[PDB]
This record gives structure tokens, sequence and C-alpha cells, in this order.
């Protein structure tokens, strides 16, 4: 789950750091 929800975030995690900052904290 925790695998899965890592994969799952970094898909919209990557799609979401463009304009504002996300790198871990």
């Amino acid at each position: 789950m925790d695998k899965v929800q890592y994969l799952t975030r970094s898909a919209i995690r990557r799609a979401s750091t463009i304009e504002m900052p996300q790198q871990a904290c």
C-alpha cells in the first residue's frame, strides 16, 4: 500500500512540482 501509494504520489508529485517547490520536505 505504502509502495503503491509512493508511485501514485510520485505521479502527481512530479506533475505538481513546476510552479511551487517540493523536495521531500
